[PDB]
């Protein structure tokens, strides 16, 4: 029933553009929307990946590995799943493993890979693959792991027990003034709700 | 250690603007970022998303989701019920209102998150995630009346909580919808729990 009629560029930066989107509503009326898009997306099945990294070690509770960074759009520090854009030609799985290692030092093993899922679909076309990766924390590769952050990347690693994730995120928010990512919070809620 | 120095307006529409953010990286180097913001924020957050747990006796517990055409995505998306918080509305009340408008269900607040970010690499947009239970055996939720505003066209989809990830994957595989990243993250954690 509904579909896009035209997309009109309003403003284009190096990384983000704003478009006037005209579409057909289900009554048969023409309407518009303001849409955000990235300029970086090519033939990738999605803009980016986010990694759910489950750190497993013998006689330890499983942990979820998270990153804390300054996010200029937010004006502040945010706690998120490790994440980055997919390079041209790169698979979502390779991007996930690469970004995890760059942001945390860990070398993971793929567990599963989502289809492309939308980040904020009332606002943008941005999509990611959510890639679940296990980290063998007993392997010596993953013993004293060093982040290899790229240029202008400054990442702190925070590993929290899966079995207490939501309370541990609450405590961090309580003691520190940072924002938790909505996907991280959702995942922590579902762990409680199960 | 990092902070915002200034923001330059690049382009403002009715609903959304694009800014160039100047910030100090942790080395003492000045850097720029292209950031998106909504023009609608007043508010604890821009928006609420509702995790609606439909509880009916002798039935599987369901998570109630909505399907709508999203102009920026150019396609249909499956999402938690959600919308912008009215200036001077509480997040809890926005949640019950949105849930009622989009689904017709009348529910009860279980918990409310702090403000969480939607896509902090791109935008400053934030939401409260509001877990709501719906007593599906109460007369007011018998034939639920969805009261959508102007230009909202919403299909309601209830899926069993204990198989949610498999059910969503099926809908993507067969219906060519995009699942929201927060919905997918919640679904994953339901599987990952224990
Ligand atoms: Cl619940
Ligand atoms: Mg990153
Ligand atoms: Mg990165
Ligand atoms: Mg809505
Ligand atoms: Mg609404």
């Amino acid at each position: 029933k509904q579909y896009i009629i035209s997309e009109e560029l309003i403003s284009e930066g190096k990384w983000v553009k704003l478009e006037k989107t005209t579409y057909m509503d289900p009554t048969g009326k023409t309407r518009t929307w303001e849409s955000v898009k990235r300029t970086t997306r090519k033939e990738q099945t999605a803009d980016g990946v986010a990694v759910i990294p489950v750190l497993q070690r013998t006689l330890h509770y499983e942990c979820i590995v998270l990153v804390k960074q300054f996010r200029p759009p937010m004006g502040g520090y945010c706690i998120e799943f490790p994440a980055g854009l997919i390079d041209d030609g790169e698979t979502p799985e390779a991007a996930a493993l690469r970004e995890l290692e760059e942001e945390t030092g860990y070398k993971g093993d793929i567990a599963e890979c989502s289809p492309a899922v939308c980040m904020d679909p009332g606002l943008s076309n941005c999509t990611i693959h959510i890639v679940t990766v296990t980290i063998n924390g007993d392997d010596a590769e993953n013993a004293r792991p060093k982040p290899k952050p790229g240029d202008g990347e400054f990442v702190e690693v925070i590993s929290l027990p899966k079995n207490d994730l939501l309370q541990r995120l609450d405590a961090l928010v309580a003691e520190e003034h940072l924002t938790v990512d909505a996907r991280v919070y959702s995942y922590a809620l579902a762990l409680k709700h199960a």
